[PDB]
């Protein structure tokens, strides 16, 4: 089961997005034996509990998760995505130059920066 909570089901995903009960939510799409995921996951452990009370990340594999396959939906190595207010928002784990985080590169540095603006920015309130 590991630490970083995962998810692979339309019922758990469609419900998880709305079942935040905190603030935001992070989701990763790729493979269990993916390199880009190994790097991102490494940072998660350091940037998880730090604000888990507000944000709720969830790993996902582009094979077990029935997120509309169509026929050849697969093509990209890996990538991350954030969800807030039950909406799909494009937020990179820690863009170093450009393009989503498919190659993975930021560690607990670029991440903490983005997560700080996302977790705090995607609050929707008046705190």
């Amino acid at each position: 089961s590991y630490m970083l909570p995962h998810l692979h089901n339309g019922w758990q995903v469609d419900q998880a997005i709305l079942s935040e009960e905190d603030r935001v939510v992070v989701i990763r799409f790729g493979h269990d034996w993916d390199p880009t995921c190994m790097k991102m996951d490494e940072v998660l452990y350091s940037i998880a509990e730090k604000v888990k009370n507000f944000a709720v990340i969830y790993l996902v594999d582009i094979t077990e998760v029935p997120d509309f396959n169509k026929m050849y939906e697969l093509y990209d190595p890996c990538t991350v995505m954030f969800f807030f207010r039950n909406k799909h928002i494009m937020i990179d784990l820690g863009t170093g130059n450009n393009n989503k985080i498919n190659w993975a590169m930021e560690d607990k540095q670029e991440m903490v920066d983005i997560i700080e603006t996302v977790y705090r920015g995607a609050r929707k309130g008046r705190g």
